[PDB]
């Protein structure tokens, strides 16, 4: 049939989709900006598609209830055909392959050790052999999961340890996570995606670093519904837009160029 | 029908696939050893398939002849039917992902320039404002392709510097490129993905670096023929594998336990 204005489910996470101050003032995908829109633009004008950007109803990325087995988040809106498209900081895991498709990574990235400046941690192994400094993830997305199916020794134990930490290390969304880190005297650390740890590190009032390697090593991808027939080109747009130089294009613009520690 | 041995095609390329000191008192996948040998016997055992190692009869990576339209390498091997499965040091491309289907990486990589240790050069900028120290890459390959192919204004001038440059920068083989990096006493640098970069900096004699960052970042895939009913399995194997941290268990032991450069 006629072509359909494509539905882009994505999430408000800075720096990849932000709401503009002057959003009121303005339409549309115009009320938007940040890495992921300048992306979902350079996806849609390689693929020749319109499309409307939508935040994803319930603020999540994507994990199966146990017991209900719904999936939540944007790779529910997919799977439920909510929508054509997530462009997103959406981990490409086992789990969500197993019902969505995916492109090849737009972004390389790991689970990484977010630090107040001057605390005495340099690495997952010194974190899993103490306790004076807490440490957690969100409480829901790709890391917590990591950690929850980790069978790799120093993870479980961290994991373990989280699970049953007083008060809750979990935090709700990087702001908090990054805000307990601030706020907290050097006595939490946050483990959260490298390209977010990376980014706030150029924040101000720059007091956290990205300490130690990073524990594993991942990617995002652009995803839709299994067997989409967009699936194909946003794919080789990935690729042409990777190759092209625009992907590290946009993360300098949205890391460096835009830094605020200097 | 019945069940077939899948066919393999690999590639000799240390430390992926070597053959064995003792081969000739081996038989069949016994022969070889190698990251990609034990990553071919885990996505094996995850997938439940039998298999035979082959080498590429052309020795070749994978590359469109511009007349005749035909695809050489690894890649031909699957385009035209010769393999079922390739499991290498396959870079995934733009060009490549239009003619055979991939796995999401099992391996993150970029172009890197291999010095002699003490070659006055840092950075890509570098080497593209002098010709004292002269440069290059494979004869054929993804590097030479992203030069050949780049607009981007730096690379764009090292790729006609390459091409213009006497005598030839182009080497046939990894080996023969690192092999004159060390025989060339700081004059010829050497430009190969950074994990073979990485891997050559931990031998004997210890005398190259990888320096400067990366110029590009993408990732090896397994490949299959497009529309492969293979290709799903051993994708999922490929993630499994990943978060399982066995590809890095690979990595370290290939590089690192085995390094002879302390
Ligand atoms: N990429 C994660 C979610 C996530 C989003 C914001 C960036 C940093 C981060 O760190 N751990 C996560 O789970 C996250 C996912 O796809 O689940
Ligand atoms: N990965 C490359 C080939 C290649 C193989 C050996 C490792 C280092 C390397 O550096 N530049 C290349 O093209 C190579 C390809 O898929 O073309």
């Amino acid at each position: 049939g006629a072509n359909k204005t494509v539905v882009v489910t994505t999430i408000l996470e800075s720096p990849y989709v932000m709401m503009k101050k002057n959003h009121e003032m303005l339409e549309g995908n115009e009320r938007y900006e940040g890495y992921c829109v300048d992306l979902a633009a350079e996806i849609a004008k390689h693929c020749g598609f319109k499309y409307k950007l939508t935040i994803v109803g319930d603020g999540k990325y994507g994990a199966r209830d146990a017991d209900t087995k719904i999936w939540n988040g944007m790779v529910g809106e997919l799977v439920y055909g909510k929508a054509d498209i997530a462009i997103a900081p959406l981990t490409i895991t086992l789990v969500r392959e197993e019902v969505i498709d995916f492109s090849k990574p737009f972004m390389s990235l790991g689970i990484s050790i977010m630090i107040k400046k001057g605390t005495p941690i340099e690495s997952a192994e010194d974190l899993s052999k103490q306790t004076e400094i807490a440490y957690g993830t969100l409480d829901s997305g790709s890391t917590k999961e990591f950690f929850r199916r980790s069978k790799i020794a120093v993870f479980d134990k961290m994991w373990t340890y989280m699970r049953s930490a007083e008060p809750s290390v979990f935090v709700r969304t990087t702001a908090e996570g990054v805000a307990r880190v601030r706020k907290s005297k050097g006595k939490y650390a946050y483990l959260l995606e490298s390209t977010m740890n990376e980014y706030i590190e150029q924040r101000k009032p720059c007091d956290t670093m990205k300490v130690g390697g990073n524990l594993d090593s991942k990617g995002y991808g652009i995803a839709t519904p299994k067997g989409s027939s967009l699936g194909n080109a946003v794919n080789l747009a990935v690729l042409k837009l990777n190759e092209q130089g625009l992907l590290d294009k946009l993360k300098n613009k949205w890391w460096y160029d835009k830094g605020e520690c200097g």
